[PDB]
């Protein structure tokens, strides 16, 4: 299509205009005093958010330029969320900053390179100053401080998750699922299990819900489904003389099998019945071993040296007993050396550290922490819909948090931390003096966060900011009890990789952005 | 799209005059003096109700805004009716109260997130407040009487509810469908029968209309259809013998059998029948146990461990006799133990609080209904048509509210109870001021009901509230009668879980709502 | 879509003009001085008909809000046709009426609720009245001045009519169909016949168009076709040796059973032919035992203990003989005992008092009325297609009002009953005023029957009302020959069934729709 070029100036400001209302929709929910936005949906009912990158994604602009532009810092917003879910309004903030301030020089008659270069410099920098204040969060108060920080204030929730963590482990995996209640509920499973229910519901064993909890069972593992396949026999009675309870594991079973099942559990000639395995070939066949291992069962090669009755009773596995019900199955414990456990996770650890990472690292750790370790649900409580969402959402991020201060610290919030890296940077320099003010302009623009949670308190941006910049360390301004003080006492901590994520990925773009001097785009 | 974004005032306001459209819509209806409103449709003629949740549904506006407003609203008179079918407008009411003042409290210039504080705390106060008025509703009057305020004061509906509760029970089934004539009309089914009626029309015992009467039968239950697998005459020629009539149950008969059939029982050979199970696989399936069980009899595992002949005649259950018509059997009583009855019974408690509940315990009560208890259906009489809907329409509220009186008690209607718990939390406060206020704000709006419905009837919803609020326990004001005194004694009762259903849903949503500070949505 | 909500009087009065255009329209056509209205049709040519509901039905408005009024009162011209198809146009005219006056009061500032409550006693009151009034229409004279004042006043009617019934009997049946010529014709069938004729073209009787007259005639019924099924030569031979005709009955005939069959009744073997049963399977079927029984014969089974030739000749009916075209089968006389006619009637008792009404107790009183009774059709003569159609309608109108005077009696027409009830409520009153309004409003509404058809002769609507209303029982102002006098001697008579239906379905909407205080519809 024909195109409409814009340049210098004029594009700029078009293009700043664009940023700006992005910015501005994204800024109102900052801090404890944050506000909502909501987002129209033709779909269902609006939405009521208070997550930056959520906003950031629904705007769109009319002007193809002051589209632009919005598409562009749209994209700081949304990396800050793939690096660790968090902290992506206060990076918007700082995108803002920087570019307005950018472009000021720019108009200002200074080469846009070396603004540039000035602002990357003084990141760097910036960002060894944080990996040097970066204190190891390890503590379960410590964690559910940033987790209580990171949901708006909820101490409940960084309670919870504080737990959790405290509980699963360190490789133990955490989900959030909406609650049945108004209140938020943790369960936490133990040991193995997965999501696969009896196909024999008549083998329902004590209690009801379908229940089955087979004492001291043989446990078999498969590679196909058993419809008249029933031959094995050898295998079945070769327990029926073991007295001894029963569980499979396969592609499948038929009633031709589960049938005449029924009846030899009934007569009670061997109490046994089955489910089948995980889900899709790859899938199932690859956590069997591990099932296997753990019980001390030998897995059924059917693709390999192995067929069906082909296998003696000794190759089973076994558990202290079993639980299912029409939906999931678990293993009470598998006998199974720990030689072995940490062997098969050993082997887990090339698995881990993966380029493929996300959606990898993922359905991986869970097995991780089913094969050793535990396995952790949080329900999220909410009168309405609209509420739930809301609060999950929250819940997940200090989820994340947490995960990320573990890993890699934290640092004093209220946006001190910056404000206060800000300081130590007061003499850096680079190869000219465009290159100078570039470096000036970034430090300028880290007292963002800060200052746009005071004016979210309807408080003196400029005031509070001096006062905490006459502070040292930690001495930071509470905005939720407007009274300054040690912001780590008081429990007031980020990430140290979030506020990193949000420095870096929001220089990224702003710099750039700013050494914009043409724009091409379609006509109105 | 591009979008329009608003911030703060202009964006508030919009979303005022959006909620205000719809909340002004829904008033109307609201109390004894409500009125009502037309509802148009392309499809047939118009819809006049005076259901609160009906109207919201309806309301769309064209301003994008006002639009997002209303969109929101609408769904605290949604959830309203999902949780307990009536309420609505109530519910409604309060939000538009609570919205108006909060948002003035912004206007005021105070942080609204603790506003929204401020009143969550003042509700979760109130709540305890009502479950301490709750009061058990458990003799017919009282339910007579909520049946009856909720069909807009219609003693004829509570009265025909309170009956067919005292009737089918607590766990009794009950159902509303358009009646024949003018006159509203109550069936109640008594012991076990389903919708199914004879494949062998032939086989009609003694009245007509298809009637059936096999005195003192065996019943047959069965896993499969009976084309040429006629085979089983042994089973059959086990009665020729007893001499007694059979009815049977499976998925479906061939004339082949049927044929013979007409013959023998016709020759006097043998006087039976039969008709399909259930409806679906699993349906069916399920519920046959309990038939045979509750009859005595030995259900055929046509996929288990049995077959068709394979199986004596005293596997066959025994009923007094059965009724079968063209679409309907019923069975008049099969001996069966009530250690297996409530057996099959208690086995129902899992099935009872599960996490499916709608649907689920649905045609799940049903058979627990069939199962011992009654089942009871209301045909709604009518003229017309758009009066059919209108008062069936009424008759289910109530339905519900009394479900719900049962469950959760009752406490003063007229909106007296939430005035009442106001003045209760008159010493309630919060962390600052800014709360405070929202706490007051909320404790305000609980006057809403009681004036909307005093309004209503083009009185002074100021002076009657005045003289309602200096009174004291259930004082208040008939505005039926148009004169104050005991609500309760007066017969005015609301079913307690709806009065705190509609403040939670009203306010868990105002809450969010007054806290926008920006709204983005489409262009116009 | 977007909607636009319409509060209090604004949306009263548009609901009010659309009410108007409605009503306005159907008025024009009432009573003998009534006059007709063009319906325009994209189809054909306009249609031009003086039948109310025929009318309603074509109007739709472009006031979104206009129209909704005229889309509701739409229903009682409705309902009322369906309820007894006629006095349509009068229920119109009361509606339009109460709704008039209703609306007006709650203008006048009365509770809307009350006044419909009013409206509701006042109207339940008047139908008792009626049913006081009501006196049984027997003799054939009352029946043809029902039919006559029907269509129009027009004698030939009500006279055929009259006929007819006084024919066909109670439970004859009678249909109107477009005549050849210009005269309006009327045929009777006498004993059984239905719409089947010969597949054996060549087995024609005695006179031509294909007519058969099998004498004394064994009759016989089965349940499938004869292609090379000929296989039956017994049952043949053993008429062949009686040496009767033969008639036949079943799924069908091939030439293979005719062929052989020609020539057979030709070599004067066997004088036979057939023809094909009624129509569809559970239809004619269904329409066997009762052709078998009634001659005496026994069906074919051929689905239970029968086959083909399976059969002896006495299995077959017997009848005085048969007349066939091609297209029509009759039975002069199939000897079989009342005992079993009347039990094959008996039996139609249930069938009769059907909750399908419509379509199943048309067909069914058929059969009934080929069972015993006679039935009837009307041809209606007219030139041309414009007047066949409009002359046609009006003529069953009278069929149905004729239908509803002998199953509910009469009272006097020309609107007086009405307004005689009317007084006979002077003195009923309410709860309340607004009620006692409630009600006067509707006994002023049952004026304007009379006073519109008073109008509809360029008259002082008042001034006849009245001297009507100065006179007692039955005086009653003649419309056609301008002359005060009793209505019942002048043969101006009114179903009572149609003249309560009336009142009530108008009654019924109207009350709802004088409760509208707000109105929701799309935009414009
Ligand atoms: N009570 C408080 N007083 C002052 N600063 C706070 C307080 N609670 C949180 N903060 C700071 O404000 C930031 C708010 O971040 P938030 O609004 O959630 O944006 P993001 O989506 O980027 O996390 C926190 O990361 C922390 O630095
Ligand atoms: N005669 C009466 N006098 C006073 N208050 C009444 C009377 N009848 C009902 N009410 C009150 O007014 C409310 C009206 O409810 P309704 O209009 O149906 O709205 P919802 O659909 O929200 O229940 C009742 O729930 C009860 O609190
Ligand atoms: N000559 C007459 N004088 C007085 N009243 C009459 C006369 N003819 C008919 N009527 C009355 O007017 C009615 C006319 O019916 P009609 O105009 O077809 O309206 P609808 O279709 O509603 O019956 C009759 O049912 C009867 O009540
Ligand atoms: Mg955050
Ligand atoms: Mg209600
Ligand atoms: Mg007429």
């Amino acid at each position: 299509a024909a195109k409409d070029v814009k340049f210098g100036n004029d594009a700029r400001v078009k293009m700043l205009r664009g940023v700006n209302v992005l910015a501005d929709a994204v800024k109102v929910t900052l801090g404890p005093k944050g506000r909502n936005v909501v987002l129209d949906k033709s779909f269902g009912a609006p939405t009521i958010t208070k997550d930056g990158v959520s906003v950031a994604r629904e705007i769109e602009l009319e002007d193809k330029f002051e589209n632009m532009g919005a598409q562009m810092v749209k994209e700081v917003a949304s990396k800050a969320n793939d690096a660790a879910g968090d902290g992506t309004t206060t990076a918007t903030v700082l995108a803002q900053a920087i570019i307005t301030e950018g472009l000021k020089a720019v108009a200002a008659g200074m080469n846009p390179m070396d603004l540039k270069r000035g602002i990357d410099k003084a990141v760097t920098a910036a960002v060894e100053e944080l990996k040097a204040l970066s204190v190891p969060c390890s503590d379960s108060k410590a964690i559910a401080q940033v987790g209580t920080i990171s949901a708006n204030s909820d101490e409940t929730v960084g309670k919870l998750i504080a737990e959790a963590m405290d509980k699963v482990g360190k490789e133990g995996v955490i989900t959030v699922e909406d609650g049945t209640g108004l209140q938020d509920e943790l369960d936490v499973v133990e040991g193995m299990q997965f999501d696969r229910g009896y196909l024999s519901p008549y083998f329902i064993n004590k209690p009801e819900t379908g229940a089955v909890e087979l004492e001291s069972p043989f446990i078999l593992l498969a590679d196909k489904k058993i419809s008249n396949i029933r031959e094995m026999l050898p295998v079945l009675e070769a327990v029926a003389k073991a007295g001894k309870p029963l569980l499979i594991i396969a592609e499948d079973v038929e009633g031709e099998a589960l049938a005449t099942l029924v009846v030899n559990t009934m007569r009670g000639i061997v109490k046994v019945a089955a489910v089948k395995a995980p889900g899709f070939g790859d899938r199932r066949k690859a956590m069997l071993q591990d099932i296997a291992t753990l019980t001390g069962g030998t897995v059924i090669s059917e693709e390999i040296g192995m067929e069906l009755e082909k296998a003696t009773l000794e190759d089973l596995g076994q558990a202290k007993r079993v639980v299912i019900n029409k939906d999931t199955t678990t293993i009470i414990d598998g006998v199974g050396e720990e030689a072995a456990i940490q062997g098969r996770v050993a082997q887990i650890r090339q698995q881990i550290e993966e380029a493929t990472s996300d959606y990898d690292r993922e359905k991986l750790q869970e097995r991780v922490a089913k094969l050793a370790g535990g396995v952790a649900v949080i329900k999220v409580g909410a009168a309405t819909e609209v509420e739930m969402k809301e609060k999950k959402a929250r819940v997940e991020d200090a989820l994340h948090a947490t995960r990320a201060a573990v890993e890699e610290g934290v640092v004093a919030g209220g946006g001190v931390a910056l404000i206060r890296v800000a300081s130590k940077l007061a003499d850096l320099r680079g190869q000219n003096e465009d290159q100078n003010v570039g470096i000036k302009v970034a430090l300028r623009a880290m007292e963002a966060p800060l200052r746009q949670i005071v004016l979210n308190c309807g408080e003196e941006p400029s005031v509070v900011a001096n006062t905490v910049k006459g502070g040292d360390g930690n001495y930071g301004y509470n905005a939720a009890t407007e009274e300054y003080g040690n912001m780590i006492d008081m429990g007031i901590l980020d990430p140290t990789k979030v506020t990193r994520s949000a420095l870096q990925y929001a220089a990224s773009v702003a710099g750039l952005m700013i050494t914009t001097e043409c724009m091409v785009t379609d006509l109105p």
